[PDB]
């Protein structure tokens, strides 16, 4: 690893993903990065309710980090002395020391810097994981994918090429805000004094509300997901804590890697796949018909009610083959 | 598909499933299919509990369509006037416009025919989505399968044909009835007056029944499920809603496509399956032993304190080699 | 079967497995096994909660019982008349007469031999299932493995052969504590007396606490799993009703059946797998790093704070390869 070139990377908010090669010519890399933790309360749903937030690089999910199998993954990540907590980065892609989280315990103030072998493909949760208070940093937000691609890009059951023209990063959010006597949620003051009641909710295991990238309706209106019939999309998607269940409306998993594992067969043709809570998954589809679609998760009180769902806006032309309206709504007759 | 043979299709009510062919020599065709809405309160357990019903040909699942990989699915969805709410449906079989939703929204006094080609193997959950009350019309009811064939017929994963004998079609309800102050469950007296209350409880995630088929005991006593030693049953379960865990007591799952689709290789030897909340699975068993099964969630407090479970009945000769009493229950020596 | 030799083994208690062949060259065998019933008071957490529990053979889990595919099964099960309830198993790995329930109902002072055949290769959840209060023995804590290994081993999807050094097995319970008007749990002074009071929590799908083997924190401290760098480790987990997530932080699940039947190709590189309420799964992992890991249910809030979690302390030289800590926490420059 000490031989070998260095790349840097910029990274991109979601759920956007950052310019990156599937198959590549490339040998292994050490490919460098940097995140900075903000503590941050956010307004997460449409009648005003906070969450005393906390994220990699200010979003959540974090950013999206991508690299090829074989490549070594070199983190600086950055505590501003601003913040009021710990914390640090457990990934899911690398082997030892609780994932990276014993070696990168930060402080206000301070940095680290970890490497690891990226020797494993897939789709993989990274989170925050500091001893004594694991679950509510993740809760709060502290979670993304990091991308290991094959060096040969992705493959079909049969060993055939498959790819994807634009891919889009979903990390879900299972939210634990409390109420008050009067039954509204809580606003708190600082991020300290929403813990304890906070702990009593996610004790009950029933989330106040789950929501797609921070917020109840992210990824719709002026910030919905976009792409053309004919292209093929890859869908990312997160959920560190929570089982989810992706569907896409109007549309199906063409190709669908739900363990999110590249070096498994993916299954075809799916409606609805399943992320298990702690993993990130991986769908490819590529469009046949224009529209707003949405994508949503298939527990529909927990997408429509809760807030996990977002759209799709898709410009092309029609196709009466596979979808016809035979008679419009009209009086039975 | 302006070229292609019609046929029509008599639907039969579930735990039945309509006349079909498994592999087939037929070439494409039009299959017409009729469905019409029926608003309903319905009881739903053993102590008089109602439920302000919302149903696709007045069962809780709409009956199962049948069709072949390439066959265009033609339905004419009819919304009397003697219902109060406006309908539509979505099919997961089918590309573009929600699923159809879009090109099926149907009034009170109105009908709509809507054509879609079934390009995709698989079980396939089709049910209501009226813009803004999507998550209450499922979980009142509005939802069934429709089944699309490989044209030759179901495949194991080296290729060889499978195919069953019977077909059952079990529908899964996660049921969200709201409680007076009074501990008791409450009646309405219309559907419309159900809504607020319903949305309360629907926002707990915690069902107050589960029920296969519309009531406690549904597929039990008179109406259990039937076979024979030696026969195939297919099972279709579909979740339009919540995550269910099929279990066969004293079987298997010979052979198992939870996720439903059938150009993937199935799973064998299954004890438990896994059918993700908006999917419907498949799964085959050949009886070795007669007797009564169950047929359940096998999270057993949904089952058997919940609702959802039900009996299988197989006629046929005991076989000893499989399972034998050497000793029954007599005092410890 | 008549015609075969008998062998008797000796159980072992969790989280060890009883000493087995993995591929033999031996035929089949009717294999003897014998498990005595006994209710027990057990205290589950750290602040002195009790549990009016049942076991098979005095632990949570029941022991594993290891066999090959072919093999007969023959269970003696003593139900002492020190216990207050009649009792059963329901064998998932066993054909006919459900599970075997129906054959084995012991009453205080019984006892009952049941054989059948182990003709379908996997681990399998047994389970307590008497008429009419099926869920509570489940929950009060009657489960364990069966686990049924090919005659010639484990294999992966290319059909290379696969194994382990050494197999450890974990019970995960879902337990459902009732609580008085003061907020502190109930102690209750016989089995009996907790029932109705249980029956309440359970409809609830809340647990009060997840714990693997009996106890939070049971395989924690000098009772961690353990093993070294090189060495191959199977674990077997088992829920008998509700879904889980397993995860081994800082590692993976290089080989994973998580459905947990060994005629059907395992899934590599998982993060993060899931075992359906109803069912036992297995996993693989070579050890490449010394340390602490842990291994737990990634739904966090049910790992840390209902006590779903465990510790792996892992002998060996650490490989700077595959993690190094570049830069140690320091201020930020
Ligand atoms: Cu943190
Ligand atoms: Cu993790
Ligand atoms: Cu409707
Ligand atoms: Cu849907
Ligand atoms: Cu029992
Ligand atoms: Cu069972
Ligand atoms: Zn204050
Ligand atoms: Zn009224
Ligand atoms: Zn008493």
């Amino acid at each position: 690893a000490d031989k070998l070139p260095h790349t840097k990377v910029t990274l991109v908010a979601p759920p956007q993903v950052h310019p990156h090669e599937q198959a590549t010519k490339s040998g292994p890399k050490v490919v460098e990065f940097t995140m900075t933790i903000e503590e941050k309360k956010m307004v997460i749903d449409d009648k005003g309710t906070t969450l005393q937030a906390m994220t990699f690089n200010g979003s959540m999910p974090g950013p999206t980090l991508v690299v090829h199998e074989g490549d070594y993954v070199q983190l600086t990540l950055v505590n501003p002395a601003t913040n009021a907590m710990p914390h640090n980065v457990d990934f899911h892609g690398a082997t030892g020391a609780l994932g990276g989280a014993k070696l990168t315990n930060v402080n206000p103030g301070e940095q680290a810097t970890l490497r690891f072998k990226a020797d494993r493909s897939g789709t993989f949760v990274y989170h925050c994981a500091p001893e004594g208070m694991v679950p509510w940093h993740v809760v709060s937000g502290m979670s993304g994918t990091l991308m290991v691609l094959p060096r040969d890009g992705l493959k079909d059951p049969q060993g055939k090429p498959l790819h994807y023209d634009r891919a889009y990063t979903i990390g879900e959010f299972d939210l634990y805000i409390p109420k008050g006597p009067d039954g509204k949620y809580k606003d708190y003051a600082t991020l300290a004094e929403s813990y304890g009641d906070t702990v009593q909710v996610m004790r009950t295991l029933t989330p106040s509300h789950i929501v797609f990238n921070g917020k109840v309706g992210a990824l719709t209106g002026a910030n919905a997901l976009t792409a053309k019939v004919g292209e093929t999309v890859l869908l990312i998607h997160s959920q560190a804590n929570r089982d989810t269940r992706p569907h896409l409306i109007g549309g199906h998993g063409d190709w669908v890697w739900e363990t999110g594992k590249f070096a498994n067969p993916p299954q075809r043709d799916l409606e609805t796949w399943f992320i298990r809570g702690g993993s990130a998954g991986a769908a490819l589809y590529t469009f046949k018909q224009p529209g707003v679609y949405a994508y949503l998760n298939h527990n529909l009180i927990e997408a429509f009610e809760l807030g996990a769902a977002g759209h799709i806006k898709v410009e092309g032309k029609w196709n009466d083959d596979l979808m016809k309206q035979i008679k419009a709504p009209a009086p039975i007759p």
